[PDB]
């Protein structure tokens, strides 16, 4: 029912990858805003690391786009992987591209 | 020095193309945002035509995201296409993936 920065929840926007990829995904993105205490200049590296931990434990190439605030996107109409979750007040987007 | 959101100007925020290409790709932005009335239902649309047009005139693939509020993004180390920038309340990311 109630929260606070601590103890948040990961809330899924739209995805079309299987239920453990997202766990894996949505678990890393939670440690390293963590670790990185949510500062707001540190979420290019996050940005960075999130697209690093899944070229290598998806295959390449990754985009991540971390926001805050509201956004329309386009990448493909063919199916690629892609996840959108919100972790607090930060936006998480990641997608695949061949 | 005062504007409205009828003549209102774009605003750079960073880029990696030629100026040429900064010019065509932001006054098509401006074209599609205002046919479309700036509507943010509409915004997806918005995205979809960038990438198109783009992918048609500079080659593919393209993805572009629009947004209000604050980003921070990865793509690549590399050298790649990239045109960032503000028109009004939108930011419009465009750029190209091998």
């Amino acid at each position: 029912h109630h929260v606070d920065d601590d103890d948040k929840m990961i809330e899924m926007i739209a995805t079309t990858m299987s239920v453990p990829r997202q766990v894996e995904v949505t678990e890393k993105f939670k440690s390293l805003v963590t670790a990185h205490n949510g500062k707001d200049e540190e979420m290019k590296d996050v940005a960075q690391d999130m697209k690093n931990y899944m070229d290598e434990k998806y295959g390449r190439v990754w985009q991540c786009v971390i926001l805050t605030g509201s956004y329309w996107m386009h990448f493909s109409h063919e199916p690629f992987l892609s996840i959108q979750f919100r972790y607090g007040r930060h936006i998480c987007l990641a997608w695949r591209t061949p």
